[PDB]
């Protein structure tokens, strides 16, 4: 169970292969992130790891449905 994140910005495969093509509202695992601005995103099936811009991946609400009042 890696920390799940959610692509707040669509990520069209520009180079891909080393990248992790995502879309606004796609959810993957972040395995690590580099201060170059890229988080190593791994598909939520654990299929393929790739790089995706850090600012795109927002902490996905899994196991958390905190209802306020």
């Amino acid at each position: 169970k890696d920390p799940k994140f959610e692509a707040a910005y669509d990520f069209p495969g520009s180079g891909s292969s080393s990248e992790l093509p995502l879309k606004k509202g796609d959810i993957v695992f972040i395995s690590r992130d580099e201060p170059s601005g890229w988080s190593l995103a791994k598909l939520l099936d654990g299929s393929k790891e790739g790089w995706v811009p850090t600012a795109y991946m927002t902490p996905y609400k899994d196991t958390r449905n905190t209802v306020p009042v």
